[PDB]
């Protein structure tokens, strides 16, 4: 099944490798990095999750107050108004809170393996009401007009999608919430088709639907419409519970090649391939029957049974994905375009 | 709390008053009408729900066949793979079906009271994959460029929002699904602000959120962005469970006046008032503490629901049309100045 060539140095980055970005917090997780080239280097835009030192019998976590300043909230673990069954999202008196706060952090490399913070390139932290609980899982589209970031915006009122733009990775323009709750896994295409922009996204339905891959179009990147359902989950398959796009699709001669993630009802996450028509990206030409990558390395099963990619580089036939493993550490692997197309029974020349 | 002046002829229309739009089916519900003026008359754009005659031991419901024609599907009541416990949504082998299909139906009036079908003006049925389970709860914006319809699109993959445009109520242009699932209660503003279009909407969150009133902007009506949360539910209030906009807001000197609906955890629906800033409609200037209208007439409890997504305005008098008990169509008047006074 698995056709990924893992980097021998995996994991490349773990929580212990970096100093905490938020005063008095500690890094619990590094994951789901955006990937791009800039100034001769390979860059990761890390999702970094932080929280305070946990005292016994007490769950403690950061929030931004109304003034955009960091504070700490805490609950007794045995509080009868607390549901802490999920370790990511807790409930207290009918309201939801995250156990950590995520922000986006830049690291660079000259070899694609050893990464470090770069002086003059500080992190991107959540701003405003709709990002009070943090920002997550940022895709980076490298385009002729610069870099477009599409990420989860989290608050007490929404899990939604934001977009920002940069040329220099120091100043940013923010386009607001482009897609309302409940939505994430937003993969902007790096070029126009038929004079429009396109993105994959992933709305969640409480009923009459599920967690499927969708398409939307835009004339301007700020405003989105003409929504289309591209690919659902598949009953009795590895991807029966939820699907979502990763990074931007790769332009091949046979179509748009999309490395998506799918999960089963055991919360095991694997990677598959979708091939969409060049001119009509809502049209599926091919889909992996089995995964092309599964969480089978030791570091892909800790703490659990998760690989997740939302960033890659492509050089000829070689795709270099960067990925989160166990929602905790950062890893690299290579895949072959032609091998994927061959396995998919797609003709190539 | 209730300050509505109900029309003495309520209900204006009940299921029995109309012949079925789909041959041999029964009208179960008339509700939640769009409202507009055209060719000197008052029109309603009804939500009509139909299903076949129910036979003993058999649950039957409408489907689109492969040829896009309305037909019937049926299951034995004692089938062990059938869950027909809910009367709105049934389950069979892990797939969901609605028990009725909704479409949009035009009726007109010369007096605002007695409505009838108009020859030459047939109904609007769902078309395409994203409307396979019907269309619902259509808001009608009357604008200088004609009429814009914003309605629920329902299918097995999504409850989302569609938009159509018409000048003559015979020919329509369809702009597709403007808002993805899970969304409805889309109230398009009838004029631009700072050279953009605005709409209220109502995404539903499985967690980290709820069912709140949201705002979006557009340069072109087809494409939407810059989403903003306008008003949440209120813990301990009549509107603790869910809120949603009705029709387009009314332009007043004090701001945009929006007659919204809100529900509690007993599924009682009432109407309230929201006042938004003229230039920044995401900004709430005032909100009714109590409802301005509650389901207290007999026909509003046959269950404890009033719902409006259409109205006319003549001076200080708002004439709302509304669904009552999710079954019948009714009319009432409200005073702009009385609402604004309450809101101080
Ligand atoms: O909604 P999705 O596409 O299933 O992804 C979610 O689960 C992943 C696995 O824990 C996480 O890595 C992601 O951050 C996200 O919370
Ligand atoms: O999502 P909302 O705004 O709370 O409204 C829903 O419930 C109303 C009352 O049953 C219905 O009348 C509506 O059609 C809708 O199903």
């Amino acid at each position: 099944m698995d056709i990924a060539k893992r980097c021998e140095s995996n994991p490349l980055l773990s929580p212990k490798d970096l100093k905490a970005g938020i005063n008095d917090m500690e890094i619990t997780c590094l994951l789901n990095p955006g990937v791009f080239k800039f100034k001769g280097k390979t860059w990761l835009l890390l999702r970094v999750a932080e929280r305070p030192v946990q005292q016994e019998g007490i769950i403690s976590f950061p929030i931004y107050d109304e003034q955009g300043q960091i504070k700490v909230m805490s609950f007794a673990e045995n509080d009868p108004d607390l549901d802490a069954s999920d370790p990511r999202v807790i409930g207290y008196k009918g309201k939801n809170y995250l156990t950590t706060m995520s922000y986006l952090r830049l690291v660079s490399s000259e070899d694609g393996i050893h990464f470090h913070d770069e002086p003059g390139y500080p992190p991107i932290f959540g701003k405003g009401e709709l990002e009070a609980f943090g920002i997550e899982d940022c895709r980076v589209a490298s385009t002729k007009d610069g870099f477009y970031l599409t990420f989860t915006e989290v608050s007490s009122v929404a899990v939604g999608v934001g977009m920002m733009h940069t040329n220099d990775w120091k100043t940013f323009e923010h386009y607001g919430m482009i897609l309302p709750p409940h939505n994430k896994d937003c993969a902007l295409f790096e070029e126009k088709i038929n004079d429009k922009y396109y993105t994959f996204h992933r709305p969640s339905s409480p009923e009459l639907g599920g967690n499927y891959i969708w398409l939307a179009e835009s004339p301007d990147l700020r405003h989105w419409g003409n929504h289309k359902c591209v690919a659902t989950t598949r009953d009795g398959f590895w991807d029966c519970a939820r699907v979502g796009a990763g990074a931007a699709p790769i332009k091949t001669e046979a179509g748009w090649l999309e490395i998506y993630h799918g999960a089963d009802f055991n919360h095991r996450y694997c990677l598959g391939a979708l091939l969409l028509d060049l001119n009509d990206p809502s049209k599926v030409l091919a889909r992996s029957k089995e995964p092309i990558m599964e969480p089978i390395a030791s570091y892909e099963q800790t703490g659990g049974n998760v690989i997740f990619t939302n960033g890659q580089l492509v050089d000829g036939d070689t795709i270099t994905i960067y990925y989160g493993a166990s929602d905790e550490v950062i890893c690299k692997a290579e895949l072959s375009v032609k091998e994927i197309l061959n396995i998919l029974n797609v003709g190539i020349l």
